[PDB]
Formats: C-alpha cells, sequence, structure tokens
C-alpha cells in the first residue's frame, strides 16, 4: 500500500448523536441479550475462518 | 495500492442522527436477540469462511 | 489498483435521520430475534466461503 | 380566571428541529435587519396600545 | 373561564422540523428586512389599539 | 386566578434543539441587526404602551 499526498478515511465511524428529555427503559431478559442506546463499532481490517467482527445482541447455541 | 494526491474515503459512517422528546422501552425477551436503538458498525476489511462481519440481533443455534 | 486525483466515496452511509416527539415500544421477543430501531452497516470488502455480512434480525439454525 | 383542575397549554414552542450537515451564511447588511437562524418565541399577554409582542426581522423607520 | 376537567391547546406551535444535508445562504441586504430561516410564533392573547403581533420580515414607514 | 389542581404551561420554550457539523457564517453587518444562530424568548405578561416584547434584529430610527 503506497499514499503519496492523500487524506483518506478507513472504517471509521463519526456524528453519532442522538436527542432526548425523557426515556425509560425496562429490559427483563432471562437468557439470550438485550443492547439499547448507543454504541459504535468501526474496524478496518480482521482476518479470521469463523469469527464475528461486530456483535450487537449475539448469543450462539 | 496506488494513491497519488486522492482524497476518497472508504468504510465510513457518519451524520446519524435521532431527535425525540419522549421514549419509553420495555422488552421481555427469554432466549433471543432483541437489539434496539442506534448501532452504527463501518469496516473496511473482513476475510473469513464461515465469518460473520455485521451482527444485529443474531441468535444461531 | 491506482488512483490519480479523484475523489470518490465507496461502501459508506451518511446523512440518516428519524425525527420524532414519542415512541412507546413493547416488543416481547419469545425465542427468536427481533430489531428495533435505526442501524447504519457500511463495508469496502467482505471474503467468505459461507460468510453473513450484513446481518439485521437474523436467526439461524 | 378559574381553573379548577386541567392540563392546558397556553402560548408554548416545543420541539423544532433542524437537521444538516454543511450549512454556510453570507451575510453583507448596510442598514436593516437580517435574520438567518432559528428563532422560538412565545408569549402569553401584551398590553399598551404601540406594542410589538414578536419582531423577528424587524426595521421600524 | 372555566375548565373542569378538559385537556385544551391554546395556541401552540409544535412539530415544526426541518432537514436538509446541504444549504448556502447569500443574502446581500441595504435597506430592508430579510428573514431566511425557521421561526415560531405561538401567542395567547394580543391587543392594541396599533398593536403588531407577530412580524417576520417586517419594514414600517 | 385560581387553580385547583391544573398542572398548565404559560408561556414556555422547551425542545429547539439542532444540529450538524459543519457551519461557517461570514457577517459583514455595518449600522444595523443581524442574527445568524439560536434565540429562546419566552415572557407570561408584558405591561406598557410603547412596548416591544421579543426583538430578535430589530432597529428602530
Amino acid at each position: 500500500v503506497l499514499y503519496v499526498g492523500s487524506k483518506t478515511k478507513e472504517g471509521v465511524v463519526h456524528g453519532v448523536t442522538t436527542v432526548a428529555e425523557k426515556t425509560k427503559e425496562q429490559v427483563t431478559n432471562v437468557g439470550g441479550a438485550v443492547v439499547t442506546g448507543v454504541t459504535a463499532v468501526a474496524q478496518k481490517t480482521v482476518e479470521g475462518a469463523g469469527s464475528i467482527a461486530a456483535a450487537t445482541g449475539f448469543v450462539k447455541k
């Protein structure tokens, strides 16, 4: 890989905004996965054979 | 891979916005996945054979 | 692959917006996979054999 | 005025919102009035004869 | 004036959202009034012989 | 004026949220008024003959 005089963005995440003033969450999980709210996942390169890169709310049995 | 004088951008997520004033959330998940809200996932390169890159609300058995 | 003085976008997600004032959600998942809300998934390359790139609300058996 | 139990609003401004990501303003005012933004104005009563209540962008020669 | 359990709205504004992704304003002004944005006036009572309630972009001579 | 359990809003302004990432103003005003941003104005009563209640970008000669 060669760059000269370049400005490039790879796997970047930015400017994630949320606005509220009243919010209630009543999660009652027992055995799985519950994801609520804001999250940011940003990779550039991952190598694997059966791997999971960006899991949000994942169960595997 | 060669770049000269380029302003490319690759695998970006930006400017995701949610505006509210009243939110209420009730979940009663027992055995799977319940993802609710805002999630921002961005990659450039993934390698695999049985890989999963961006899993959101994923259940596998 | 070579670039000379080019501005380009590859695999991007921008300017996704939701606006509301009242949101009420009562999901009661019993073992499947429920996704509600906003998610932003963006890659450039996905290499696999039986891979999954962007799964949102995915159940597998 | 004899409220004996009621949920009321009397002259309110709520939930004004503006979404953008690129914005440029160029104003070269010389002798007047220029308004280029977001303004929220709300009253209940005004009095008097020569009265101005909401004067967003007003010139009075 | 009486209210014995009545939910009422008296002169309000809401849900006046606006959305864009590229704005550029180049107003040039010398002698008048210019308004080039979003404004929300919500009043209940105004009175007077020469009253002006909601003037947006007003010139008076 | 009498209240025995009325839940009342009388001249309020809430939730005027605006969102951007890139913003640039180039104001070159002379001898006048220029307003380019966010303002919140909320009154209940103003009393007076020659009265101005909510002036935003006002010039009187």
